[PDB]
RNA sequence: CAGGUCUCUCUC
RNA sequence: AGAGAGACCU
């Protein structure tokens, strides 16, 4: 992705979108019991903790954009993948504005206690004030929908975080795009059946993990990715999208059955407007982090780009022994021979991708069960039943976390999820984080629940 | 102060 | 069916 050109709402008719300035988080009874390195990100350019350029360091993840349309490796993907996704048999015909706005068995409905984006967000007009549950009123919407209409500019806003203070040094803070409602409802009507399929079918044929349960499917991974493993993260994945990418969506998505005019709308995400303070820019390429299907169709275009890359990087890959899934940019996947990573980075590099180890070491090393991440979890086999396998979230992780709050009215319901983390890390680590807890005050309030009972409910499971 | 997922908690 | 929250990915 690359920012094409900036303009003041002066010059563009749009609406000032400004968001907060100051951090809702605030360390918890907890903050000196536990060791941490994170703090809030950077909210403001003023920020006495910065040592660079606030808005400069924002939108670097812009780093530019190379191919434009697919080469012969990539519609090579492309092709492949989608025939993956045909044993789904997708329903391409558009989802009702009703159950787009309102959802399903395998879709939740609109989230209403979140901005509803330009105009709105400027006009006062919350998402309730046309949408709701009870009724599932659909006519508020559609009055709405020809007012605006469509491919409304999605507003930047700096995300309210722990990030570590590396990156609070180097003000590299997220920046997520607040979709319109007007186009979160269409993209759900458009896709809304592919979303549902997706969310109930996480696994290696739709090659995503979205919609997966750590605590089952942590057991299921070792069997769905048989052989050598190999895993990525990529720095700055969503801006680092060349539209090409997109363009390889969109075979993608022809190839499973939508209309011409269904996949229209891939370059709408490709191409977005976005308005930031008081000024409008464009962005060619890159994912808007923020729109509907952000999930799906980053772990839909990293199941082409592995498989570009595979076939661009290597002789004698046949793609059918490839297992993967993917969560975002978050990839495990397994093939039959070790795959060299290093290598797979270096053609990621040629499409404008930046590859890392999974665990963000600064080199590539061998990847099986014992080390593998995914979704910051580990695996580790339960002492009893090896065939059952534990997700392991690292306590410092869950020691980061605890650490703060936005608002300590909920400090019982944020240490009990937690623990529901912590527990995996078996007996020992457990009691460790309990003693811990139970060391303050406020600890000695909380109700904990006891790791049998948590062991007991996750053998039940199965 | 977005798009989603999972899980927990409190209700009716 | 409604209200909280935490975590994950962008
Ligand atoms: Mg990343
Ligand atoms: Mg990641
Ligand atoms: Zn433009």
């Amino acid at each position: 992705g690359e920012i094409q050109w900036v303009k003041p709402n002066k010059e563009t008719g749009r609406l000032n979108i400004n968001g907060p300035t100051r951090t809702k988080l605030e360390p918890s009874v907890f903050h000196d019991v536990f060791e941490g390195n994170k703090e809030p990100a950077v909210l403001h350019s003023k920020d006495p903790r910065l040592e660079v350029d606030f808005e400069q360091a924002l939108f670097s993840k812009y780093v530019g954009n190379t191919l434009y349309e697919p080469d012969e490796y990539i519609k090579e993907a492309a092709l492949h993948y989608a025939n993956q996704l045909k044993q789904l048999d997708i329903d391409t015909s558009q989802m009702s504005m009703e159950e787009a706005c309102y959802g399903t068995e395998n879709l939740e409905a609109i989230d209403l206690h979140t901005s509803a984006g330009y105009p709105y967000s400027a006009l006062g007009i919350k998402k309730r004030d046309i949408l709701d549950s009870t009724t599932r009123d659909v006519s508020k919407m559609k009055f709405y929908m020809d007012k605006y209409g469509l491919d409304l500019p999605y507003s930047t806003y700096v995300k309210d975080e722990l990030r570590s203070i590396d990156k609070i040094k180097k003000g590299k803070s997220r920046l997520i795009e607040a979709s319109s409602l007007n186009d979160s409802v269409y993209l759900r009507m458009t896709f809304g059946h592919l979303y549902e399929t997706f969310h109930a079918n996480p696994g290696t044929v739709t090659g995503s993990a979205v919609g997966c349960n750590p605590d089952t499917f942590w057991s299921k991974l070792p069997i769905l990715l048989p052989g050598s493993l190999f895993a990525f993260d990529y720095s700055g994945y969503d801006a680092s999208l060349s539209p090409v990418w997109f363009r390889a969506l969109e075979l993608v998505l022809r190839e499973i059955g939508y209309s011409e005019e269904a996949v229209s709308l891939v370059e709408g995400i490709n191409h977005t407007h976005h308005v930031y303070r008081n000024k409008t820019y464009c962005v060619l390429g890159g994912m808007p982090s923020g729109c509907s299907g952000t999930s799906i169709f980053n772990s839909m275009i990293n199941n082409i780009i592995i498989r570009a890359l595979l076939i661009k990087t290597f002789k004698g890959i046949d793609l059918d022994e490839l297992n993967m899934v993917a969560y975002g940019d978050d990839v495990l996947a397994s093939y039959p021979f070790p795959i060299d990573c290093l290598e797979l980075a270096r053609t990621g590099k040629e499409y404008g991708l930046t590859m890392t180890p999974a665990d963000k070491s600064p080199c590539f090393n061998e990847v099986n069960w014992d080390n593998a991440t995914f979704l910051k979890r580990g695996f580790l086999p339960d002492e009893q039943f090896p065939f059952l396998i534990h997700p392991t979230m690292p306590m410092k992780e869950i020691h980061e976390s605890i650490r703060w709050t936005k608002d300590a009215r909920n400090t019982q319901d944020h240490v009990r999820s937690l623990c529901l983390l912590a527990w995996h890390n078996g007996k020992q680590e457990y009691e460790k984080f309990v003693s811990a807890i139970r060391s303050v005050p406020v600890g000695k309030a909380l109700a904990i629940p006891n790791y049998e009972n948590l062991r007991r409910n996750w053998l039940e499971l199965f």
